[PDB]
DNA sequence: ATCTGTACATGTACAGAT
DNA sequence: ATCTGTACATGTACAGAT
DNA sequence: ATCTGTACATGTACAGAT
DNA sequence: ATCTGTACATGTACAGAT
């Protein structure tokens, strides 16, 4: 009932939804428009629509976009960057670009920023770039606030990287076809915009699988039917905007929180989607417990700061490297506390 | 056991099955490049490998093999002959190295098959390397047939087929209904894949007999066999194994061994008990209804089922929901009562055909 | 010189074999 | 329980053609 | 090569029935 | 309270035409 109740404020409004959606294709779809019958480098750029908002488990409001322009580039040869798995240097249109990552995300975000400027009937600006994030940020205004990430990829149609050949461990949840499958799509990559000073910062790309993400979302069960219309329901998506929530409104009351992100918890909960695979462990009536042993796997992956890349075994998200320790029984204290009180945050 | 003991007879050897394809291939690669060459009509048509070897419910030897020459055909319009679901005219809107088989705008089945089998024969002919001719065309049957004796004996059905891309033609709108059991998702992408069509050829001097066409959907069976259960996993390296093709593979070999002593039995075809599983599957979902410890008893309901469509002369095709391919039209009464009566004895008597 | 239908190259599920 | 031939889907190369 | 049209998945919303 | 059935809305895949 608790819980339920919770999910009821979550959920997105139709008409909302509708609004930003007219508004953010329109944009994207002038935008997309610009990088091809335009002469530029990013001619045969194709749209991919990614995250939260496509996947079903946007929470609150429909603010938030992310998309992908994804151009194909043959005959590229990766080279991994220091053993890390997940970074990578790209080697031999392009010219004008060892392929580096800022110098060609810099032109894409001079064409995307010039023809905002000529955009006279949706209020929209382009957000400041930030370290560490590959996209281009719009900031849009009906009335509402809305955002959109412009990601930028190259698409590889090359086995994938040896770093992934443990990865994606679905084998016995969605099965070795569904598997074999997926690994026969492209591979994506994504500028490493960080901006810390170490060495081959301005040419690592980063692996990305938001559109093999996207399926496992939109094809979650063991059962084919699983949540479909002749089927029965399940509640692994409610519970991943549950943990959503819980760390969103966590991260909104402490700036210590601020290195953890919403991918934490989507990654978690793959984990947990791969140990508990039976539809009947994540059965609607069972909501409270599937919630609970979400938050222990997740209290589990801050005790023992191990949080793999669901796609890259050896990258931990949750090394000391990339979260101090202190940040870490930060969220593992106010997260026990949350639990041990019946969750005080969610009434706010 | 007793049934398990009669799957291990059923099992494909390893040896044979490497001798036959290693035969079977190269004939079929040869008569496939011929068809692409010259001014061949038959140009582009592609291959499609179908039927129960390649869903891997051959059984007792590795002896028949049957295989799809389909063409695309774009620019297409049908026109469904007399209310049948399954049979139709192709017509076309232009005016196309297809044009020889044209009766102005309705593309003639017979005249295609014609040509399409003289090529093969005069392929044949130049093969020195194996021992193979074409059989005498079948009535009603759209194959040509090779036979090849690679010591062993050894069938080829080659089939013609037009593919289109269009949606399916309506008279299939409520079938596949297999929402309950691989879903919805599964059921929209099979039907987003293309549909085929082959010569009817009966020669029963019936109106439109050289101009009609037999809807085939033997990729999706082919999809189905091998993608079987509710469970993504089932009969995966990481998974449970289920007795879904075991039960298929005893019926088909009940089914066999009876035709093969009995005559009253030319009307009954292994697609008849494929269809009928089909329908047990549909029924019973769950992958749990077909535990390999459960064999006989999941065996035995099949059995029952498929003494109830004979009885009550219904056995809808599992594409076409109107085409009953049990009718009167199609079958004597006498002829299903008595596979009736030999089914029911083999049933309560320890299945004695099993040891012959 | 570049283009492209044909076919080799690669990876793996399925299932027989040891 | 692991080793292994066939089938099949998709990436890529290049002799022969433009 | 680009774009429209079609089909049905995934949602939200709400009355009527359990 | 929840389940079922209809209406309403967007996202996405791809056939066919231009
Ligand atoms: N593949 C990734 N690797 C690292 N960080 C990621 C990845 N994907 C997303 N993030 C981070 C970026 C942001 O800080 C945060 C949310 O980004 P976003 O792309 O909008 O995710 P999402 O759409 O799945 O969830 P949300 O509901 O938060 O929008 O997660
Ligand atoms: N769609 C169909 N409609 C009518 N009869 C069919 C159909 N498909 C097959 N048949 C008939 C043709 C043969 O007489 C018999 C078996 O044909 P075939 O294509 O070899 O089937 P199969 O490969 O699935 O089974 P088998 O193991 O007996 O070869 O069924
Ligand atoms: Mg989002
Ligand atoms: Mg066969
Ligand atoms: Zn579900
Ligand atoms: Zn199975």
């Amino acid at each position: 009932d608790k819980l339920k109740k919770v999910l009821d404020k979550l959920r997105l409004k139709r008409k909302d939804i509708s609004e930003a959606a007219e508004t953010v294709n329109k944009v994207v779809e002038r935008l997309l428009r610009r990088m091809q019958k335009r002469e530029s480098e990013f001619k045969g750029v194709e749209q991919l629509n990614t995250g939260s908002y496509y996947e079903h488990v946007k929470i609150s409001a429909p603010n938030e976009f992310d998309v992908m322009f994804k151009l194909e580039v043959p005959r590229i040869e990766l080279q991994e960057y220091y053993e890390t798995g997940a970074f990578y240097l790209v080697k031999f249109p392009l010219s004008h670009f060892v392929l580096s990552a800022t110098k060609m995300l810099s032109k894409f975000r001079k064409i995307i920023k010039e023809e905002v400027k000529e955009i006279k009937d949706i209020d929209v600006s382009v957000e400041k770039e930030k370290p560490g994030s590959p996209a281009v940020t719009l900031l849009i205004r009906n009335p509402e606030e809305i955002s959109v990430d412009i990601i930028l990829a190259l698409e590889s149609k090359g086995s994938w990287p040896i770093s992934t050949k443990e990865g994606l461990p679905i084998q016995g949840w969605l099965g070795t076809k569904v598997r074999t499958n997926l690994r026969r799509e492209p591979f994506y990559l994504v500028p490493k915009n960080a901006k810390d000073g170490n060495s081959f910062q301005g040419e690592t790309w980063r692996l990305s699988f938001s559109h093999t993400e996207k399926y496992i979302l939109n094809n979650h069960g063991i059962e084919k039917t699983c949540c479909e219309s002749s089927g029965a329901k399940c509640c692994r998506k409610e519970c991943l905007k549950l943990m959503k929530y819980l760390l969103e409104q966590l991260k909104k009351e402490f700036q210590e929180l601020d290195a953890f992100c919403s991918y934490h918890v989507k990654t978690a909960i793959f984990h947990m989607w791969t140990q508990d695979p039976q539809d009947s462990q994540w059965d609607p009536r069972n909501l409270s417990s599937c919630f609970d042993k979400l938050l222990a796997f997740f209290l589990e992956c801050l005790r023992t700061e191990k949080l793999d890349h669901y796609f890259i075994p050896k990258f931990n998200l949750f090394s000391q490297e990339l979260i101090d320790r202190k940040s870490k029984e930060f969220l593992s204290k106010k997260i026990e506390y949350e639990r041990n009180n019946g969750f005080p945050i969610f009434d706010k």
